[PDB]
């Protein structure tokens, strides 16, 4: 019948046995973004709808707008209490609100937005969609995963054993198009990162970070060529005990090399595309502990690989 046809056209339609490593990194990486939320909110996710969210981060605009003013904190107090109502947390309300709580607020209300977007075509697939983003893995058997693995371990300056347990390819489609290769000098970086951002990166990408009106080449994209400078920053999670490593082609032309800091930097110096903070050596003191690497561009960046390791402590 038309049903029949219908039923064996959607059964071929909604099919796609996408591997196990996948399907396991999408499990986690949500998993873990879920437990950074009940870490912190009296309320499910599931019963927060897009509304509250929507209500929520209009509030903080206008906190914000008050703040910067010089509003009674009467009024702050009186405002925040609303978004409190709409967004329950455990544990201190802030009686003091700087600026630097409502830019997290803000990020978090972005981690609602995803938990509840998502929430919806099996629970694996409906995630993995929801990335926007095309993962792949890529087997040990092949000799890419040994061009990776090298890649990987080369600049090692710590000497600490590095358990390389998963690689994936990774691309999302408008970041490939928009990437400025054109302009020159593009080499292969490393991106550390806690487990709990990674559906925020793969979602939206590396974004620059909100200048409040903390990083020492000020906001921008920061990479590096070294393993043991990259572990650093890609904290284990608390849901395997994992740490997950970004792979990206840095489109950086004219990268000026630094050895004092700058934190007020908003974009590259006038005349160059990037920053080189140049690493302590025998006989060039710098400020810079580790080589950074930092761009001010999100199209100056392009994802290219995930890395699933894990250190022995
Ligand atoms: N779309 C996104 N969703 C969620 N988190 C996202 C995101 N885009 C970026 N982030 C995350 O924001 C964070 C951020 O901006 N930060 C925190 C880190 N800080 C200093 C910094 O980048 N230092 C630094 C220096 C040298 C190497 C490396 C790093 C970090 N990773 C490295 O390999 C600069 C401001 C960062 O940890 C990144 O992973």
């Amino acid at each position: 019948s038309e049903q029949l046809q219908a039923l064996l056209l959607e059964e071929v339609m909604n099919s796609s046995t996408l591997s196990q490593e996948v399907s396991d990194l999408v499990e986690m990486i949500w998993a873990e973004a879920l437990g950074h939320l009940e870490h912190m909110l009296l309320k499910p996710v599931n019963r927060i709808s897009l509304n509250d969210v929507s209500k929520a981060e209009g509030i903080l605009l206008l906190v914000k707008a008050a703040l910067k003013n010089g509003e009674t904190a009467e009024q702050l107090q009186k405002m925040m209490t609303e978004f409190y109502r709409l967004i329950p947390h455990k544990g201190t309300m802030p009686k003091e609100v700087n600026l630097g709580l409502l830019a997290k607020k803000a990020d978090l209300c972005q981690l609602i937005r995803d938990m509840v977007n998502v929430c919806e075509n099996p629970p694996s697939l409906a995630k993995y969609r929801a990335l926007r983003c095309k993962i792949e893995h890529v087997e040990q058997n092949t000799e890419e995963f040994l061009r990776v693995r090298k890649e990987v371990l080369q600049n090692h300056h710590s000497k600490s054993p590095v358990d390389v347990l998963q690689i994936f390819r990774v691309g999302r489609v408008n970041e490939t198009t928009e990437f400025l290769s054109k302009l020159g000098n593009v080499r292969p970086l490393l991106h550390g990162s806690p487990v709990q951002n990674i559906v925020g990166i793969l979602c939206r990408g590396l974004l620059l970070p909100k200048v409040v009106e903390v990083g020492n080449l000020g906001s921008g994209i920061y990479f590096s060529d070294s393993l043991s400078t990259s572990i650093k920053y890609s904290h284990p999670g608390e849901t395997d005990g994992t740490r997950l490593l970004l792979i990206c082609d840095v489109a950086l032309g004219k990268c000026m090399d630094l050895h004092e800091k700058d934190f007020s930097l908003t974009e590259a110096p006038p005349g160059y595309d990037s920053v080189h903070g140049v690493s302590q050596t025998a006989s060039v003191t710098t400020d810079f502990e580790d080589d950074e690497f930092v761009v001010y561009k999100t199209n100056q960046v392009k994802m290219k690989y995930i890395i699933k390791f894990s250190m022995p402590g």
